């Protein structure tokens, strides 16, 4: 079973999108 990206793959967004709020600032 080699399928984890399916997770961290969707998390990367939840992370970036999180740093998009006021992260840049």
């Amino acid at each position: 079973k080699n399928t984890a990206g399916e997770m961290a793959g969707a998390f990367v967004a939840v992370f970036l999108l999180a740093m998009f709020y006021e992260g840049l600032k």
